[PDB]
């Protein structure tokens, strides 16, 4: 039911293995904030799947062949050729990571006063749109806002919401559609191919451009092969290629599904926009021949993008996450459903029902998780939501969760068992989890540097 | 019950994942001999734990700092200090691998006509002893020859057999005692510290030298910490250091428990013997300052030897092997017991209790293992014996260190368990071709 | 007179070595624009010293120890401590490269309508300043605009021009002073410590902030040790530390003097400005704990920054550049003087004193350079200026660090010297295609 | 006249750069024996060209793709295929280095009482022959014994000496001919192709086998292309292939001309001997699929062997040595001539004519060289020659030299200038070089651990 790793371990990373009492000391000096823990003090780090992937022996061989030239690097040509072959786009501009490509796209395809619509948003993506004068509109289907609703392709765009938006505001004032695969805010939920072709059908009639946020497109491709009828016989690469046939371009973070620790790029088919793309990249990232990346990183990303297409790799990747979610749900632990492609979200509101949201249950759960197991997770509740500095009070989101984000090819099933067994043990005594009070709170981005103490 | 890996995966190795029909095609072209399979056609390669380990990021950092000088390399100085600190021997001579150290030891401590006794033997170790005029004598306890007997420290030396050997042959005709930790032939079985301390007591009374075959000494140390009373609070390093205090020297294959892919060394305390060791190393291995090893490999071995001392690494290593054995034993699959530190041995006699030993049950089982799952194993029965009929007819599933996961063990076990349920289908093979010596490597077969 | 490399070659990079007729074929398909040549078709690539350096074995060891965590990475802690120790600034924010730090600084220290003054400018630095509403004002000494004038510390700021700027415009409309070390536009020219100390004296009296463009600060430090009285006994590290004591912060491109292939950072002492710096870095570069850099790159940069402090490394780096200039100057080849720390600038005006500036003498010289020798150089004349007629029409031979030998410089010089003896044959080129902005990168040409 | 390096520096190795007074302190604590110096205390280490080479980026990429399997490694198949393609031999057995292959060859092709003849000898080669019951006979041309004689192909075998040996002793008692390329004892002197075909012509008539000691065959191949008429248009690989067409097998040390830091192999065409070769390799080196080498080393050696065939690489390699010899000879410094392919030999007898050989002039010159420049060289005179323990007195060789052995792709011309300028400066004050007395002398192999003090 769950496949073994379709690879061997080539090299390993040393970890501390400090005891529970030491982990408590480390958590106390970190202010009970997992963001302040030192990497060296962590057994299993589920803070993010961004840039934390394990590369292959082929990629590290490519790392030894870094053509570090300012222009005309062989590594760029290999990256360019790979992206044009697997994604099908005409032009590609490398960036140091995905948000670098998003900064370029927002300045190239947005006129001040226009609208941008897409299946929910991301923190950096929404900023570059809003910073450049756009107004974001969420047009995802309403089911994406139900955490417990176990349905497929929860990240599809509602065609009615898109159709109504075009009528009420006009197509000329619509910059583009930002279709993300997968949808991080709904929990890593996929978008069906049928939804993608419908979006292309509707936008093409009004001359409206479509751009993909393809950072986790391979995970999305696997869900299409597994759960959408008519794609069971098609390979991952074939599905990936067809997805992008319904887009005018894309922004990619290689730090995710390209199986590297740094890198991204920007794709598009329009020649004139690509000409302008090369003008802006020199002032933000670098020359269009390297774009803020060392040659060896372009090589590793080009190799990793080809490795991500292996069906066995992506099946194991998703099912390793599914294994963690299934073990938690089989014990009664409340999670967001369905389990996404890259992370399992613990519902801290139900986990810590004896605590109010003002006592930061997700933050206190994450601190308890690390002390019991050595596992770092991310608070994704009231603390991360921040304040509205105009009113001064907290922001209160519907989701008060703890995110267990699985880097690619870094951990085994036995590591997932360590995570699950500690959380399941925590759940059986969940009444002991204590609330936290702010001791230090910074002015902005409090999730990173704030400190707490038990109540 | 079984601990997770005390490390993260830093980089992975790509594998083929070829289907069953291809694996059968690959096995046919290999002549049904697992030794003839290509590495690229193998999902899980359990042929040996020699040199197949996965190194750490610290070791690969050391690999970038190869001081490749012919003499005075910093990497040699690191290795020398590390061995002198962890093992306690005065002198160390690096060799390209363990059998390189064995060639040196046999030529230095053996007079033609003398005897060498020890807890069973190894192929290259016994060869160099016999090459230099010695006669091997097995003095292991008799229980080590019963595969199913589940007792602790099965590799201990019988002191009565050793005492009788001294009387029947005389101490002067005894070159040395070759004490192996662990005992590979008995299934990876450990030697207790009490047996090591007792053997030193008896040999020292007759001026008999003792040399350890320390290739898997760390696995041995963990068994002492786990099963021998008086060592629960002592660290792996403390136990390893105490082990070697009862020996005049050792031969080490770093490819085993030093967590490297090449390398070994020879340790000793005698100054004159070390002086002669440096004379012999230049004509067989290389300068005593590098001994047939690159500087980066000496660095990797020094770091890996220190990493092996971490309790959690060595506990996980052994329990991953135990996990495979326990899953097979809980399904009724016949194995040699107790499970050793580095391998699980399938009892081909019981597994194929319908084919004669002349039908190559271990060899046919190993070929059948690969086609059903993609797992390479080693025949350890009549074919390896070359002396036609050994008591042990086994198939060895040897686990490299830090290379595979529990999910990989599950693939191995679940495939073998399904195979055992149809053990009547496993048939003997045709012999075909045999070389004069070491027939296991190049023989070829066909189904009947 | 010229010192040997204070290092050994650890690994080499394979090069093509294609003949002259192929190089001509390669140049024709490149449109006679050196920017359009493929790396694989180039023997000696002197296009830039940005990100083309060769790392050491210590740095590559650090590359194997990439702690790739999103927060709390050991590599960040190493980089932070190293910069705080060598530069003396309180806070550091890593960026993927120098212009990344410039984007942060310009948005944090510039009010729309204010002025920024400094010793000449850089393309990305001046852009981000103008992007945020500033107006650039060049306050370098006038001598820096004469290519042939051989004087020391040609990059010093004119204090009179700075004093007049304060009076004519007011200090409140001055965002900060952008002091670059070294000055790339003037030919890699250094700034004396006395000028740095004097500029801080004048700015501090009016509350004017000072920020350094420290991308080549180590080359600058060596010139202070070599040519400024009072610093002969002081170390490179001591000089670097004293340099930054006269600044409120700095932007660093590690791709230059930190001996790495990617990376940069932003330093400052103000706590509130650093607090805002961390808010802006997440939307442009990444978390303040990694800032768009892999952990292994932060490690490489921390090690490389410390390696750059070795006197023998930095002396050899500069004197290898000087060796190229001296060999060309001794043959009569016209260059900008004095030779800078990272590049030799061929004076295309004197080299082609028969072609007009509209015939692209620098661009035609650069294309001619490659076909005769296989050396890529950068046009630094009218085409890069995009503002049609600059005073300097030069060709830049930029030396990566630790990549080439004196024998490589000889190939460059001997080929250029032979070319100069036939400078009448170098002809102008056809313009063909120009993009709206930054025309140097994609223009194409043909011989007349 | 001297070509620049046909490669760029990809990565560098840190060195100490300690001053002259420190180097004197280091030399004193080393007992004035260069063999006892620490590698970290040396700027330019010219002790040997064995295993000290700098690998390429391609090789280090191959190092990341180590297939470490006990049997059937892809790296072995790549090594096997490369050797069969470039050398033309049917069978190959990897060994940890050349002397490992020589141990195998001596036990396979020598019956006790037989003779082995070849163009001079090497220390490890002669031992394995003599240890296995053979009697060595030097059949090199007499010109190889004249140090100052500047002639080409000084390492050719004298056909008369070979013809006379066959008549006086009989072919059945001749094990094989050991033709070494190049000849290390004569100073790295090459063997012509015409000499090789003549040796094959004479031996084949008597059924006498021929085996090459091809450790520096590429350097030998370059001399054939440069100095033997009729080979100016042929490539290095073509010349290498033709050389081995006149041999039944070879022993190779990859640590030399294969541009690696470890490795060797044994080649042959006889099937039955190869069957026996695989039996002996398991007890001395390892399985015939790896032979005492890690998979990554077999890969680096296979890649390096292909790189060694590039004409520009080998031309630069030889001419960098020639540059050092020419600079020394142009200043009057006495050297062995002609300059060999891998090293320059200083004639210490002429350099230190005020010292007798019992005062160890070569050893004292080497110590003075390091203190003045930071350059390690090897004494190749009375100290290395050792004693005859039967009589007790020293051995006294005709050659009292200091060997400056150049590793491949490690140093530049400026490093050669450092070597030459220091030695030339030493020569101008050569009367100051003082003799040394033994303070500690070991029983055997005194060159490695003996210590001295000035007289
Ligand atoms: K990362
Ligand atoms: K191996
Ligand atoms: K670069
Ligand atoms: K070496």
């Amino acid at each position: 039911n769950y496949p073994a790793e379709p690879f061997r371990i080539k090299s390993v990373e040393t970890v501390s293995m400090i005891p529970r009492d030491e982990r408590l000391k480390k958590m106390q000096e970190a202010g009970y904030n997992t963001f302040l823990l030192n990497s060296k003090d962590i057994y299993i780090d589920l803070l993010t799947d961004s840039g934390t992937n394990a590369m292959s022996d082929k990629q590290w061989a490519g790392m030894m062949m870094g053509d570090e030239a300012y222009a005309g690097s062989e590594n760029f040509y290999h990256l360019e050729r790979t992206v044009q072959e697997l994604f099908g786009f005409k032009h590609i501009v490398p960036t140091h990571q995905g948000r670098g490509a998003e900064n370029l796209l927002s300045q190239l395809a947005i006129k001040p006063g226009q609208y941008v619509a897409g299946n929910m948003y991301f923190t950096t993506t929404r900023y570059h749109q809003e910073k450049n004068g756009a107004v974001f509109v969420d047009i995802v289907r309403d089911e994406a806002h139900d955490a417990g609703l176990n349905i497929a392709f929860k990240g599809d765009i509602d065609l009615k919401k898109l159709q109504k938006l075009i009528d009420e505001k006009g197509a000329e004032n619509i910059a583009y559609i930002c279709l993300a695969v997968t949808v991080n805010l709904a929990g890593g939920q996929p978008v069906s191919m049928a939804n993608m072709r419908a979006v292309r059908e509707l936008t093409a009639a009004h001359g409206i451009k479509v751009f993909y946020d393809a950072t986790r497109c391979v995970e999305n491709a696997y869900f299409i092969k597994e759960q959408e009828q008519g794609f069971e016989n098609k390979s991952i690469a074939e599905i990936v290629h067809e997805m992008f046939s319904y887009a005018d371009g894309c922004t990619m973070s290689g730090k995710k599904d390209c199986l590297v620790n740094i890198g991204g790029f920007l794709c598009m088919n329009d020649d004139e926009m690509f000409s302008s793309a090369k003008e802006l990249v020199v002032v933000y990232e670098g020359m269009p021949s390297y774009g803020g990346l060392a040659g060896r990183d372009m090589e590793a990303m080009a190799i990793g993008l080809r490795e991500a297409m292996q069906y066995e790799y992506i099946e194991h990747r998703v099912k390793q996450v599914r294994y963690l979610g299934d073990k938690l749900k089989a014990a009664g632990v409340p999670i967001v459903e369905p389990v996404g492609g890259h992370a399992v979200f613990l519902d801290a509101r139900r986990f810590c029902e004896h605590l109010t949201q003002d006592e930061f249950p997700a933050q206190s759960l994450a601190a308890s998780i690390y002390v019991e197991t050595g596992v770092r997770s991310m608070e994704r509740g009231i603390i991360s939501a921040g304040r509205n500095n105009v009113t001064g009070e907290h922001h209160r989101p519907k989701l008060e969760t703890v995110r267990l984000t699985i880097p690619r090819r870094v951990y085994t099933y036995a590591h997932m068992d360590v995570v699950a067994d500690g959380i399941i043990k925590l759940y059986q005594h969940k009444e002991d989890i204590r609330g936290l009070k702010f001791i230090y709170e910074p002015k902005q981005l409090r999730a990173f540097t704030a400190r707490f103490d038990y109540i």
